[PDB]
């Protein structure tokens, strides 16, 4: 990884998203994939997240909801179900994460999310890019061979 940001945007979010630029895919495209997402939190407070794409008939996330406690990341298994993926493909798909503090007394996810204005909840614009298994050279690490 690398920092670089490309292009200055208005945009407020809490929850760190990672990877936060895009999210690759492990093929192949002809069987069940398996995505890790992983969601930093540098606030010090509860927060709720909901997982929303554009393809949920062809994604299979879990947990699809949650709150990611303060100081820590969550893991999000993002399943990607086996289609005829073609290599001219437009960029159409998008996924869009959805995050908003949890109150005291969080007790009803389902209330608070209804209860949440579309002016105070925060969103994340993200991008699947779908890789290839056909790998070409072995990885171990970024420099020793050891471990």
């Amino acid at each position: 990884g690398s920092s670089g940001s490309s292009g200055m945007a208005k945009h407020e979010q809490i929850l760190v998203l990672d990877p936060p630029s895009d999210l690759k895919f492990k093929g192949p495209f002809t069987d069940v994939v398996t995505t890790n997402l992983k969601l930093q939190n540098p606030s010090d407070r509860k927060v709720c997240f909901k997982v929303k794409t554009t393809a949920p008939r062809r994604y299979c996330v879990r947990p699809n909801s949650g709150i990611i406690d303060p100081g820590s990341i969550v893991t999000v298994s993002v399943m990607l179900q086996p289609f005829d993926y073609d290599p001219n493909e437009k960029s159409k798909h998008k996924f869009m994460v959805q995050t908003i503090f949890a109150p005291p007394n969080i007790s009803d996810m389902e209330a608070v999310w209804k209860e949440a204005k579309p002016d105070e909840l925060m969103d994340s614009k993200l991008r699947c890019v779908f890789e290839m298994p056909n790998e070409n050279d072995k990885l171990n690490d970024s420099g020793p061979s050891s471990g």
